[PDB]
């Protein structure tokens, strides 16, 4: 048996903003109850996509935490780099606490490497009051009807869409992937096709918007993006569901009481489906000496539903219903937005991510930014991703058809 006190470290990249139940305050509850398993949680200092590079540095060092946040999209990559610990015999005990889809996303080859934490269905945020002022009385459901509406808004200095070049890897992959995967294993080899009907539909949608000057082009994480919500010019956009409290903070309050969440329209060849953008597991890393207790704490952590929801998460836990915080429904015109997130989740297409997808995402972002001044086409996002996907798999020493 272990000694009396086991010490566990947990690195996460949860927002921890004002108004939220801070992770350390969540962990303090556990620590008080469990002197036998003491937990130290720390928030990664840096840009989200850099976290797994730090984990890689730290695994090789032997200064890694026991537990770290790992995106579903990042799991096959960090797995392939040998950063994870097979914890199947422990995962199996907690399996029933979690929805079956997210639980399958912590597995590689029928072994489990942690526990799912949340999901990232793409939805549409919009200011309903501002739509009304523009005579937009319905969320337009076809790409053509949306583009027509967006030109009308644009001529009044308003935008019902944003193009986010720094998020093309995560958001635009999800939107295209809503209608079919880009990657599959066929026997001995990966088969890559990132130029699906969905990719073509998605490209055409954003291309028409950009050519009409009818979408903002501020990078999502730049102060210019918050400025667009604050100044009232950005009145509609695709968003991952976990964006809700972020968006609310970014706004400064502008539109409070008027914002609403809708399902994505059929704008991306998505035909009634949505796609994933983010959503993460927490993984047990290669050389953790305490997998059992790490997983014991993690099952507790990932079932603190109201506290996770405070961080904007759509929890993977099925142990209790997630509920819209009062603050959020207020901001969103009294709407129970969590019901929208759950609907979106249930309509979210599966998407296998190749190992090395970080490189595909990084390239997508780079090529996405070329489109904002007309130097590049939106479509080039998908043709470049195809080449980077194939090259990255080959760099990993993996076979590609
Ligand atoms: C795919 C990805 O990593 N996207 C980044 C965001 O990550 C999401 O974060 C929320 C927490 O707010 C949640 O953990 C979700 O599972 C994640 O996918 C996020 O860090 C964002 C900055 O707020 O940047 C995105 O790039
Ligand atoms: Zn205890
Ligand atoms: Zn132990």
């Amino acid at each position: 048996d272990d000694g009396g006190v086991v010490n566990i470290t947990y690195m996460h990249r949860l927002p921890d903003s004002e108004g939220m139940t801070l992770v350390n305050d969540i962990v303090a509850k556990w620590n008080k109850q469990h002197p036998d398993i003491q937990v130290k949680a720390t928030k990664f200092d840096g840009k989200a996509s850099d976290m797994i590079k730090k984990l890689e540095t730290d695994v090789k060092s032997g200064e890694a935490p026991d537990l770290a946040q790992v995106g579903y999209a990042e799991l096959p990559e960090v797995f392939t780099k040998g950063l994870l610990q097979d914890v199947t015999q422990y995962a199996e005990q907690y399996k029933n606490d979690f929805a079956s889809g997210p639980y399958s996303l912590v597995q590689v080859g029928g072994k489990a490497y942690g526990l799912p934490q949340d999901t990232g269905p793409l939805v549409y945020f919009y200011n309903k009051a501002e739509f009304e002022k523009l005579g937009i009385t319905e969320i337009p459901q076809t790409a053509d009807e949306f583009i027509a509406a967006a030109k009308t808004a644009a001529a009044a200095g308003k935008y019902i869409m944003s193009y986010q070049p720094d998020e093309a890897g995560n958001m635009i992959s999800g939107l295209a992937g809503a209608s079919g995967g880009w990657y599959k294993v066929k026997g001995d080899s990966w088969v890559v096709n990132t130029e699906t009907d969905g990719s073509k539909a998605t490209a055409d949608f954003y291309q028409q918007l950009l050519d009409a000057k009818a979408a903002t082009t501020n990078p999502r994480w730049d102060p210019s993006f918050d400025a667009s919500i604050k100044d009232g010019s950005l009145i509609g956009t695709v968003a991952a569901a976990w964006e809700a409290p972020l968006f609310m903070t970014s706004s400064g309050g502008t539109g409070s009481g008027e914002w609403q969440v809708a399902q994505l329209g059929d704008w991306f060849g998505n035909a009634g489906k949505t796609g994933p953008d983010g959503g993460s597991a927490v993984a047990v890393l290669k050389n953790s000496k305490h997998p059992k207790e790490a997983m014991e704490f993690l099952d507790w952590f990932n079932t603190q539903v109201p506290d996770l929801v405070s961080q904007g998460l759509v929890p993977a836990a099925t142990t209790e219903d997630a509920e819209t915080p009062s603050e959020w429904s207020t901001f969103f015109g009294g709407q129970d937005i969590m019901k929208e997130f759950k609907t979106a989740n249930n309509n979210m297409g599966d998407f296998t991510y190749m190992p090395g997808f970080s490189a595909v995402a990084a390239k997508m972002n780079e090529t996405a930014a070329k489109a904002t001044d007309g130097s590049g086409k939106v479509a080039d996002i998908f043709s470049d991703a195809q080449t980077t996907s194939v090259d990255t798999l080959k760099n990993f020493g993996l076979s590609v058809s």
